[PDB]
């Protein structure tokens, strides 16, 4: 019985959202341990926010005066982990989490339940809000090494990374090859950014645009980089088409993301993408696929699935992919 | 890190809410144990109810598949009432949404239930009989026993009528005529509850000794009596209200009579009626200080949760 009440609890990660998003591990690090100092800096009022930090210390986050725990401390804005900003509700992953509290509804339909809490489906609304637009760039380590090296440059003359982000990953293969970025309005402009501060921005370029559209120019290789996830099969086909339409000759199609059969693993890493293909479902209508799932979506776009290199990891983010795909 | 990735995690509750909801476990103990029956049976798309599966299989609900000994607690019938607890269609599950909008909570003291339903809870109950309904009964899922003790807490010789205001469906009140067959009593509800208290102290055959009376304990009470009871009723109200129920109890005492207030790191309770009501759960110093602003004292506390016991000052 208290471990399924303890599995079903809405109310603690709540709380701990709460606390990322009101900054407290920061401000009672910074010298605020009361509760009177510690509801100026976050602008609560004072009762309630003592019996927030009941619940906290009860979880063992906080320990007159608190202090965090060491699991409090990956609070902390400047911890490797980023966990704050992973559970800030004014940040655009946590902001979208909300979506789960209708998840009967995307159970039922198979479709996504963003748009009827937020109003807008999810990067519509990153487009008409440029803070959740650039928490959800800068929340996306910039983890590219391995993907990078699992690729041989040698007959590349020209990379473009379709959804590429900030531009991490091109930017991981330029340190002879040339480089474009493919990305939405804001992105672009921080990607522009990042690349200019470091250095790359005569070796890689950045193009505004759509990739349902035909792509701005041809490629040796065109990556895809947890893009697929967030679409359903019909317009994954549609993007992996237009990647094939602008290969050049003998290039090919890189995808890094998860493809690995369903069994395997442990628990951890089985619970660790649930979580994310759930949040593909509720927030996209996506999904993670199989390595044989992998193979139909190859065919419907006219490509195979050449080779896979696979990138492991036995902590977080755990085990990856590159799908190396050509035409058929 | 993996500690506080799972403290922190929204999904997994949503998840077993959502299990619970869809009736799951009871369709798998009724024999779909298959996602393509099960799709049928709970009116899912099957490829979306595999992925829920996946979840309830690495959080251990389930393991063809079938409800560990965990998941078994989802059945419907199982008495601690879990899988009706965590029913989306249900009021309090479905109340606990209003924790997505804990910040705000912290920030003004105030509950967030009306801002996402469009009314304050009893109000939202009042005109919702489902939701109404589904409250009594999981307050009441245990009612059978879970007054035993309190009633058993206190001296009933000197009493002849008991009052319990918002007294749910009459659990304490029949606790209390099976401890002291002298006693009458009378229950104060809400509409719609006190159909289902007449209706389970009538199957306990206890209708000739106690009546239940439809009525708002902020007005004058309907009687006086010996012992008025408030069981889990304060912790509903900020404290100007409470003290307003307190001083109508007051009014309504016989001489010598006294009002009973039934009330673990708990927290979970008190986030529930901020979120919820705007309500708290209360200290002892606490309790004083309320008692004194309603003309009473704490003469005695028993321990069971607390049983106290107020006079007038
Ligand atoms: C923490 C691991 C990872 O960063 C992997 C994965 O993180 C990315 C970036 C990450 N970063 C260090 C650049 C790293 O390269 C990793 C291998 O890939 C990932 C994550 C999360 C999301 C997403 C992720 O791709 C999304 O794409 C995403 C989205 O496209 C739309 C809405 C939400 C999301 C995500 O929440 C993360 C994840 O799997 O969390 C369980
Ligand atoms: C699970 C423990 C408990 O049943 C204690 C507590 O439940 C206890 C006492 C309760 N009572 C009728 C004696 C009953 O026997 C139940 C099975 O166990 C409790 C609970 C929940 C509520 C409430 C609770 O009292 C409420 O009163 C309540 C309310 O008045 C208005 C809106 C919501 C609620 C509640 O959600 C529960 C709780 O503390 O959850 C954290
Ligand atoms: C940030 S995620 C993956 C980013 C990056 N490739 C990485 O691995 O971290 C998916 C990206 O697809 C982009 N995107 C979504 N729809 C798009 C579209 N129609 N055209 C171009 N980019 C799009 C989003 O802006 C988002 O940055
Ligand atoms: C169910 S909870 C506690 C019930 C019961 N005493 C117990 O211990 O389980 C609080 C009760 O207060 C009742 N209530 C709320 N506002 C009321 C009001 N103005 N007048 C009478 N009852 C009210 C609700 O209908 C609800 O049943």
């Amino acid at each position: 019985l208290r471990t399924l009440i303890r599995l079903g609890s809405l109310h603690t990660p709540m709380v701990v959202r709460t606390a990322a998003t009101l900054r407290l591990v920061d401000h009672i690090l910074a010298g605020a341990r009361t509760v009177k100092a510690l509801a100026a800096r976050t602008d609560t009022r004072p009762e309630a926010l003592l019996r927030l930090i009941r619940h906290l210390v009860a979880i063992g986050l906080l320990e007159g005066e608190f202090v965090p725990t060491e699991v409090g401390e990956l609070l902390a804005d400047d911890h490797p982990a980023a966990q704050r900003a992973w559970h800030d509700l004014t940040q655009a992953v946590a902001r979208a989490d909300i979506s789960f509290t209708r998840l009967p509804d995307a159970i039922r339909t198979g479709r996504p339940t963003y748009e009827s809490i937020y109003g807008k489906p999810f990067y519509e609304d990153l487009a008409g809000r440029p803070d959740l637009r650039a928490s959800f760039d800068s929340l996306l380590d910039q983890a590219f090494d391995a993907p990078a090296a699992a690729y041989d440059w040698t007959n590349v003359r020209h990379v473009l990374d379709v959804g590429g982000g900030k531009g991490g990953f091109a930017a991981a293969i330029a340190r002879h090859v040339s480089a474009t970025v493919l990305e939405m309005a804001g992105t672009v402009d921080t990607a522009r950014s990042y690349l200019k501060d470091e250095g790359l921005s005569d070796r890689v370029d950045v193009v505004e645009g759509d990739f349902f559209e035909p792509l701005p120019r041809k490629a040796d290789a065109i990556i895809l980089s947890f893009v697929l996830l967030n679409w359903p099969d019909h317009d994954a086909v549609r993007i992996l088409t237009r990647c094939a339409e602008a290969l050049e000759p003998g290039g090919r199609i890189l995808i890094h993301e998860r493809a690995e059969a369903p069994s395997g693993g442990t628990r951890t890493s089985d619970l660790y993408f649930s979580v994310l293909d759930l949040r593909m479902l509720v927030f996209l209508g996506g999904a993670l696929r199989t390595r044989e799932k992998w193979d139909g979506l190859a065919a419907s776009a006219g490509l195979v699935v050449e080779e896979v290199r696979q990138l492991p990891s036995p902590t977080i983010p755990y085990d990856l992919s590159l799908l190396v795909l050509a035409p058929a």
